Protein backbone atom coordinates (compact mmCIF):
# COMPACT_ATOMS: atom_id res chain seq x y z
CA UNK A 1 0.00 0.00 0.00
CA UNK A 2 1.92 2.94 -1.27
CA UNK A 3 1.09 6.38 -0.24
CA UNK A 4 -1.12 7.42 -3.00
CA UNK A 5 -2.80 4.43 -2.97
CA UNK A 6 -3.87 4.79 0.40
CA UNK A 7 -5.01 8.34 -0.26
CA UNK A 8 -7.18 7.37 -3.11
CA UNK A 9 -8.51 4.66 -1.30
CA UNK A 10 -9.63 7.17 1.84
CA UNK A 11 -11.21 9.40 -0.95
CA UNK A 12 -12.97 6.80 -2.34
CA UNK A 13 -14.28 5.18 0.92
CA UNK A 14 -15.76 9.08 1.88
CA UNK A 15 -17.28 9.28 -1.98
CA UNK A 16 -19.28 6.06 -1.77
CA UNK A 17 -20.90 6.42 1.63
CA UNK A 18 -22.50 9.28 -0.60
CA UNK A 19 -23.77 6.70 -2.32
CA UNK A 20 -24.82 4.12 0.21
CA UNK A 21 -27.23 1.88 -2.27
CA UNK A 22 -24.24 2.02 -4.98
CA UNK A 23 -25.90 3.80 -7.90
CA UNK A 24 -22.35 4.40 -9.36
CA UNK A 25 -21.10 1.04 -7.85
CA UNK A 26 -21.13 -0.67 -10.66
CA UNK A 27 -20.79 -1.17 -14.91
CA UNK A 28 -23.94 -0.40 -16.16
CA UNK A 29 -25.77 -2.11 -18.43
CA UNK A 30 -27.85 -1.59 -21.62
CA UNK A 31 -30.45 -3.92 -20.18
CA UNK A 32 -30.52 -1.69 -17.22
CA UNK A 33 -30.14 1.55 -19.28
CA UNK A 34 -31.21 1.09 -23.09
CA UNK A 35 -28.76 3.06 -24.88
CA UNK A 36 -25.94 3.91 -22.48
CA UNK A 37 -23.15 2.77 -24.37
CA UNK A 38 -23.75 4.22 -26.87
CA UNK A 39 -24.53 7.82 -25.25
CA UNK A 40 -21.61 7.32 -22.65
CA UNK A 41 -18.57 6.49 -24.76
CA UNK A 42 -16.36 6.94 -21.87
CA UNK A 43 -18.08 4.86 -18.57
CA UNK A 44 -16.34 5.09 -15.51
CA UNK A 45 -17.59 3.56 -11.87
CA UNK A 46 -16.51 3.31 -8.33
CA UNK A 47 -15.39 -0.31 -8.61
CA UNK A 48 -13.53 0.35 -11.75
CA UNK A 49 -11.92 3.21 -9.76
CA UNK A 50 -11.33 1.07 -7.11
CA UNK A 51 -9.66 -1.66 -9.50
CA UNK A 52 -7.66 1.63 -11.28
CA UNK A 53 -6.09 2.37 -7.92
CA UNK A 54 -5.04 -1.43 -7.14
CA UNK A 55 -3.36 -1.27 -10.83
CA UNK A 56 -1.96 1.99 -9.83
CA UNK A 57 -3.02 3.53 -12.88
CA UNK A 58 -3.36 6.59 -11.26
CA UNK A 59 -0.39 8.82 -10.70
CA UNK A 60 -1.87 11.82 -9.43
CA UNK A 61 -4.57 12.91 -7.18
CA UNK A 62 -5.67 14.52 -10.12
CA UNK A 63 -6.43 12.04 -11.84
CA UNK A 64 -8.55 10.34 -9.71
CA UNK A 65 -10.62 13.48 -9.65
CA UNK A 66 -11.08 13.48 -13.60
CA UNK A 67 -12.56 9.82 -13.18
CA UNK A 68 -14.96 10.70 -10.54
CA UNK A 69 -15.62 13.72 -12.15
CA UNK A 70 -16.14 11.51 -15.42
CA UNK A 71 -18.30 9.37 -13.61
CA UNK A 72 -20.80 11.91 -12.57
CA UNK A 73 -21.05 13.84 -15.82
CA UNK A 74 -21.68 10.69 -17.63
CA UNK A 75 -24.91 10.07 -15.19
CA UNK A 76 -25.89 13.76 -15.70
CA UNK A 77 -25.54 13.39 -19.28
CA UNK A 78 -27.68 10.07 -19.43
CA UNK A 79 -30.38 10.58 -16.60
CA UNK A 80 -32.83 13.64 -17.03
CA UNK A 81 -32.60 16.34 -14.45
CA UNK A 82 -35.49 14.94 -12.43
CA UNK A 83 -34.29 11.31 -11.97
CA UNK A 84 -32.95 9.85 -8.66
CA UNK A 85 -29.28 9.28 -10.50
CA UNK A 86 -28.92 12.35 -11.93
CA UNK A 87 -29.98 14.27 -8.53
CA UNK A 88 -27.28 12.25 -6.59
CA UNK A 89 -24.96 12.51 -9.07
CA UNK A 90 -24.70 16.45 -8.99
CA UNK A 91 -24.67 16.30 -4.54
CA UNK A 92 -21.41 13.84 -4.70
CA UNK A 93 -19.82 15.80 -7.70
CA UNK A 94 -20.30 18.82 -5.69
CA UNK A 95 -19.30 17.03 -2.22
CA UNK A 96 -16.45 15.21 -3.65
CA UNK A 97 -15.03 18.49 -4.94
CA UNK A 98 -14.57 19.81 -1.45
CA UNK A 99 -12.74 16.98 -0.31
C1 LIG B 1 -38.52 2.84 -18.58
C2 LIG B 1 -37.42 3.60 -17.83
N1 LIG B 1 -38.01 4.58 -16.92
C3 LIG B 1 -37.91 5.91 -17.53
C4 LIG B 1 -36.50 6.48 -17.38
C5 LIG B 1 -37.35 4.60 -15.62
C6 LIG B 1 -36.66 3.26 -15.29
N2 LIG B 1 -35.24 3.49 -15.01
C7 LIG B 1 -34.44 2.36 -14.51
O1 LIG B 1 -34.99 1.33 -14.34
C8 LIG B 1 -32.94 2.52 -14.19
C9 LIG B 1 -32.26 1.91 -13.15
C10 LIG B 1 -32.82 0.91 -12.14
N3 LIG B 1 -30.98 2.32 -13.15
C11 LIG B 1 -30.82 3.19 -14.17
C12 LIG B 1 -29.53 3.88 -14.57
C13 LIG B 1 -28.41 3.94 -13.86
C14 LIG B 1 -28.02 3.31 -12.57
O2 LIG B 1 -28.63 2.55 -11.87
N4 LIG B 1 -26.68 3.75 -12.26
C15 LIG B 1 -26.22 4.67 -13.36
C16 LIG B 1 -24.99 5.33 -13.49
C17 LIG B 1 -24.78 6.13 -14.60
C18 LIG B 1 -25.82 6.24 -15.55
F1 LIG B 1 -25.63 7.02 -16.65
C19 LIG B 1 -27.05 5.58 -15.44
C20 LIG B 1 -27.24 4.76 -14.31
C21 LIG B 1 -32.03 3.34 -14.83
C22 LIG B 1 -32.26 4.23 -16.05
Amino acid sequence: STPIQQLLEHFLRQLQRKDPHGFFAFPVTDAIAPGYSMIIKHPMDFGTMKDKIVANEYKSVTEFKADFKLMCDNAMTYNRPDTVYYKLAKKILHAGFKM
